[PDB]
This record gives structure tokens, C-alpha cells and sequence, in this order.
């Protein structure tokens, strides 16, 4: 009920926090893992703000309410949690600093405030879930319904007192900046990326993409955010297949709700059919991940990373298809 709010001492807290000089070198690398480093994620998306848009680009109070506030207002949920978020951003930041002039300031502070907030108050239940059972934000939301919340705790956020972070923009990059967060943000409704993914390609193979082009820009943003919500896949084999279990682990959590609203769940959120899940992934990373790194390569030529390091990871499903996992810790 009602927006959380950061404490004074969390706050405050971050904005006295600095950055342990080993990391400096690693967070610029897209394989990078935010895993062993909880205590630090919240100065981890300071960082990345001010290194991608200037320790000017926020007034620094506004900021670490604003940042210590979105992590009061993620659930205590398998996956779609904080860590998650930060995670997102933090391939976000990869991703622009390899692409950094293609984008505008403006932009840059989007995107990360948006990758921050993109699941924002997420329960742990999907789109279908919401909509099969007639949930009121299905009401509200009647497409991308997560999404459409997403946007709007976001803007919740935005609104506590001395939180605004966006408030010093003059009126119409004000506009601007939201209209590019919330978009965003709408483009990480998986049912929306196929669409766009397809359109990407087609403009990419034809030569008429052109990022002057305001669509066109709309739709590589959107698959910028596809990539990093993704990200998981892009890492090194052991962080995939943990994060995996994660997800998993909230996909079976639905699952077993719907057993008792009396519908059989699809096998993926079904935690008596397992067996199914290597195949499961080799089925999403041909359908979904593959593809998405493969354009977005094409587009941004410097992402190629993320690329290789989904291909190696549907090898290691492959593998363990045949029958080849080696020792694995949970
Ligand atoms: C977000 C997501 C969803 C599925 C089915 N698999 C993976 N790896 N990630
Ligand atoms: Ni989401
Ligand atoms: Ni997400």
C-alpha cells in the first residue's frame, strides 16, 4: 500500500559511499557480475550515472533518495528484485559507454533511471497470470499491464518530495525525458519485442534505418532495453545458470497458484516437470535471446560481447541437453 520512502540514514548513507578502485576497471565490461557485491549496488548505479552523465547531471541529495527509494519499492521476490535491476542498468551503462556519442544527455540519464525502475513493484506474477485472473491492474492496464505499473510507480517515485531528480530540466526536456522513460519501459514487455526485433532487421537489411529518424530511434532504444533485461545470458556460464534458478524459482511459485484456481499451468512455471526446463531454455534462447543480441550486434556493432556470450551459453544448455553438466552449486 502507498510508495515506500528511503530512511535519511540509507540515503545519506549512499552519498558518503565510494567505490572500491578494483571495481573502477570491471563495471565497464559487460560480462561483469554485480553478484558478490550487494552492499555496494546502490553506489554501483552512482557510479555509472556519473561517469555516463557527469557528477552534475543530478544533484546528488535528489539522487540518493531517489535511488535508495526505488530500492524500497522492489519486492522481496526471487528475481524480479532489486539485484535484477540494478543488473539491467548496469548493461545499460556497458552498452552506452561502447555507444556514448550515438546518444544524447538526455538519453543517457533516461535510460539508466529507466533500466533502475523497470520492474518497479513487481510480484513475482506475469502478464498472463494478471489478465487470466482478472487482477484490477489487468483493469487499469488492459496491454503490458506490469509495464504500464512499472512506468507508473516510477512517476509515483519522481514525486515524493525532494525526489525529482528530472525537476532542474527546462520544461520540455522534462517531457521528453519521461516520454523516453516510459517508453522504455513499455519496451520490456517481451510480447512487444518480437514486433520490434522483426521491424529492426528488415530496416537493418534493406538499409533503411536511420537513427535520425525518431521511430527508428524509439525502436533501437527498445531493443537496447530487450538486450540488458536479458543479461543474465550474457554472463559467464555459473551466474546464468544461478540467476536461472531464480527465475525458475518464480515461475513455479505462479505456477502453483493457478493449480489452485484449477487450471494446469504451461510446463515452463510447472515445478513437477523440471525435466523440461533444459529444453525450455534452449527454446528461449533460439526464440528470444539469440535473435535480440544478433540485431542489436548488427545495429551496434560494439555489443558483439553480448552476442558471444549468449552463443556460449546456449552451448552450455546444449550441453547439458546431451548429458555433459558438469558439477553445479546452488
Ligand atoms: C527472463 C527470462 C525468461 C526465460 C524463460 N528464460 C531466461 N533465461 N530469462
Ligand atoms: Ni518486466
Ligand atoms: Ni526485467
Amino acid at each position: 500500500a502507498g510508495t515506500s520512502i528511503c530512511t535519511s540514514e540509507e540515503w545519506q548513507g549512499l552519498m558518503q559511499f565510494t567505490l572500491p578502485v578494483r571495481l573502477c576497471k570491471e563495471i565497464e565490461l559487460f560480462h561483469f557480475d554485480i553478484g558478490p557485491f550487494e552492499n555496494m549496488w546502490p553506489g554501483i548505479f552512482v557510479y555509472m550515472v556519473h561517469r555516463s552523465c557527469g557528477t552534475s547531471c543530478f544533484e546528488l541529495e535528489k539522487l540518493c533518495r531517489f535511488i535508495m527509494s526505488v530500492k524500497k519499492n522492489y519486492r522481496r521476490v526471487p528475481y524480479h528484485n532489486w539485484k535484477h535491476a540494478v543488473t539491467v542498468a548496469h548493461c545499460m551503462y556497458a552498452i552506452l559507454q561502447n555507444n556514448h556519442t550515438l546518444f544524447t544527455d538526455l538519453e543517457r540519464k533516461g535510460l539508466l533511471i529507466a533500466c533502475l525502475c523497470h520492474d518497479l513493484d513487481h510480484r513475482g506474477f506475469s502478464n498472463s497470470y494478471l489478465q487470466k485472473f482478472d487482477h484490477p491492474l489487468a483493469a487499469l492496464y488492459s496491454t503490458s499491464t506490469m509495464e504500464q505499473h512499472h512506468f507508473s510507480q516510477t512517476v509515483s517515485i519522481l514525486q515524493l518530495e525532494g525526489h525529482n531528480i528530472f525537476s532542474t530540466l527546462s520544461s520540455s526536456e522534462y517531457e521528453q525525458v519521461l516520454e523516453i522513460i516510459r517508453k522504455a519501459i513499455i519496451a520490456t514487455d517481451l510480447a512487444l519485442y518480437f514486433g520490434n526485433r522483426k521491424q529492426l532487421e528488415e530496416m537493418y537489411q534493406t538499409g533503411s534505418l536511420n537513427l535520425n529518424n525518431q521511430s527508428h530511434r524509439d525502436r533501437v532504444i527498445g531493443l537496447m532495453m530487450t538486450a540488458c533485461d536479458l543479461c543474465s545470458v550474457t554472463k559467464l556460464w555459473p551466474v546464468t545458470k544461478l540467476t536461472a534458478n531464480d527465475i525458475y524459482a518464480e515461475f513455479w511459485a505462479e505456477g502453483d497458484e493457478m493449480k489452485k484456481l484449477g487450471i494446469q499451468p504451461i510446463p515452463m512455471m510447472d515445478r513437477d516437470k523440471k525435466d523440461e526446463v533444459p529444453q525450455g531454455q534452449l527454446g528461449f534462447y533460439n526464440a528470444v535471446a539469440i535473435p535480440c543480441y544478433t540485431t542489436l550486434t548488427q545495429i551496434l556493432p560494439p555489443t558483439e560481447p553480448l552476442l558471444k556470450a549468449c552463443r556460449d551459453n546456449l552451448s552450455q544448455w546444449e550441453k547439458v541437453i546431451r548429458g555433459e553438466e558438469t558439477a553445479t552449486w546452488i
